């Protein structure tokens, strides 16, 4: 069978080809996890479809309905057989689909606009002249929510009663928004996303300070699919082969415009 892929918009993991008009299917997207994707398919066998996820969200759960959007709702109510994304491992997704060992790993980190006199989280959390905001919906978010540590739930107990509000919908807003408010938001984000836009004109932002955590993406399958551990196996031998490396390089550094 063609296998349903489950991905979303972010560079650059998934992005639209310049001429995404004139070409259709798989063809009309480009980036890592496209790479990637194609990768597994050639190791495990199978043919693909990718499709992007039709709210546009990674995937959280309702406190009060219990039910899944995103990709992992995707997968959970058997929409798609697979989520090949920048897809964070934790442990409440791990409670209702499988992931793969990582395939990368990253970290929450701060952006600023290069002149910005924030160093760390702690410095952020000492100030209220700089706004300061995460994705509204995700792993970063969540990490602030759940957090117990000290400074980080100072960081949270501010951010969710900021006015106007200080969460962004997609990293292209908050990237946006530190590039416009002349230093005075500063945006929490994915390490890997931070690093990618650090390469990228107008060369005008900056990851700052050490990440708050340690973690990685990985490919996620329905629970107890066949695919799971193919897949899995796949995402070793790229591992192993140096492959995941050369596309993390692709992808972020080799074509640098930064320096
Ligand atoms: C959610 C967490 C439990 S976690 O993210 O899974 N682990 C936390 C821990 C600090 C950590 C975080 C990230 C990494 C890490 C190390 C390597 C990789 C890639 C490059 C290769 N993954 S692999 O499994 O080692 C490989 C042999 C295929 C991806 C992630 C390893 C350990
Ligand atoms: N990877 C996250 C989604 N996600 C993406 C980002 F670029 C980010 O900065 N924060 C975040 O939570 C997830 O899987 O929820």
């Amino acid at each position: 069978k063609t296998v349903v892929v489950t991905t979303i918009l972010e560079s650059p993991y998934v992005m639209m080809k310049k001429n995404h008009e004139m070409l259709e299917g798989n063809e009309r997207y480009e980036g890592y996890c496209v790479d990637l994707a194609a990768e597994i398919a050639k190791h495990c066998g199978f043919k693909y479809k990718l499709t992007i996820v039709g709210d546009g969200k990674y995937g959280a759960r309702d406190a009060d309905t219990k039910i899944w959007n995103g990709m992992v709702g995707e997968l959970v109510y058997g929409k798609a057989d697979i989520a090949i994304a920048p897809l964070t491992i934790t442990l409440v997704r791990e409670e209702v689909i499988d992931f793969s060992k990582p395939f990368m790993s990253l970290g929450i980190s701060i952006m600023i606009k290069k002149g910005t006199p924030i160093e760390s989280a702690e410095d952020l959390s000492k100030q209220t002249e700089i706004a300061y905001g995460t994705l509204d919906s995700g792993s970063t978010k969540e990490f602030f929510r759940r957090s117990k540590i000290a400074v980080f739930d100072k960081m949270w107990t501010y951010m969710r009663s900021a006015e106007p509000s200080v969460f962004v919908r997609t990293t292209a807003e908050g990237v946006a928004r530190v590039r416009k408010s002349k230093g005075k938001y500063a945006y929490l984000l994915e390490s890997t996303m931070n690093e990618y836009i650090e390469q990228r004109k107008p060369c005008d932002t900056m990851k700052v300070g050490g990440n708050l955590d340690s973690k990685g993406y990985g490919i996620a399958t329905p629970k107890g699919s066949s695919l799971g551990t193919p897949v899995n196996l796949a995402v070793l031998k790229l591992s192993e082969q140096g492959v995941l490396d050369k596309l993390k390089n692709k992808w972020w550094y080799d074509k640098g415009e930064c320096g």
